[PDB]
């Protein structure tokens, strides 16, 4: 127990495909109660006095927080404070989603409820997002180098070029007709600096909405990336290194996360 941010028992793959060691509750942020974003839902651990890193997550174009509810709960149950935003407008673009992730992280750190701040290490924050929300995750990673990690899920953006040192794991869906991996996920991955720890995983046969319902692969890779970088939890390298996963139809890395 030398790593002060290490939470929960030694992981196994099967444990990372279900809700984790911590009971979770939600707090609903009303649209009117906050500026810079449209409110959302915070998933956070209960039955514990411990603190955890925080994650701000963005849904995609025309979607709301409930499109990632399963994943907010899944991540929180593994030992995170997870804020899934609603946008000011369902029709906000990827850069507007980055700004709203920025406002959500500031909110988490500065004016979230006492119940949430007691479970939060506001020094250890990360971002994730679906589609345009994934585009927003890449934009904010370029702007804020204190972010511990970025996980764009079936991401979409017109900008194909991001400069960040924030470790990025991108999830592509093989059969994605909305944000095709050849035009979105893969160029994002390839155009990221060669010196940035980066991973691309492609889900065999998966559609653009794979992230919107429970998905064993998204669970394993998202928990593992957030554990490794938000908590410095090297016990999660085993799921990100030497990867032989039949759910995947592509895998690319520059191998800066295994040592
Ligand atoms: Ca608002
Ligand atoms: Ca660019
Ligand atoms: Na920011």
């Amino acid at each position: 127990m030398s790593n002060p941010y290490q939470r929960g028992p030694n992981p196994t793959r099967s444990a990372l495909t279900a809700d984790g060691p911590f009971s979770v509750k939600t707090y609903t942020i009303s649209r009117l109660s906050v500026s810079g974003f449209g409110g959302g839902v915070i998933y956070y651990p209960t039955g514990t006095s411990l603190t955890f890193g925080g994650i701000a997550m963005s849904p995609g174009y025309t979607a709301d927080a409930s499109s990632l509810a399963w994943l907010g709960r899944r991540l929180a149950s593994h030992g995170f404070v997870v804020l899934v935003i609603n946008t000011n407008s369902r029709f906000d673009g990827p850069d507007s989603r980055a700004s709203q992730l920025s406002a959500a992280l500031n909110y988490l750190r500065t004016s979230s409820p006492s119940a949430v701040r007691a479970r939060l290490d506001a020094n250890r924050l990360a971002v994730a997002g679906h589609s345009m929300g994934g585009g927003g995750t890449l934009r904010i990673a370029e702007q804020n180098p204190s972010l511990k990690a970025a996980v764009p899920l079936t991401p979409w953006h017109t900008d194909k070029t991001f400069n960040t040192s924030v470790p990025v794991l991108i999830v592509g869906a093989e059969a994605d007709t909305v944000a095709p991996v050849s035009q979105h996920a893969i160029p994002f991955y390839q155009n990221l600096p060669s010196t940035t720890p980066k991973v691309y995983v492609e889900l065999c046969n998966a559609s653009h909405i794979a992230p919107n319902s429970p998905n064993a692969a998204i669970s394993v890779y998202t928990i593992s990336w957030m554990k490794l970088w938000v908590d410095n939890d090297t016990r999660y390298r085993q799921f990100l290194c030497n990867v032989n996963d039949p759910a995947l139809c592509d895998f690319r890395t520059n191998n800066r996360h295994c040592q």
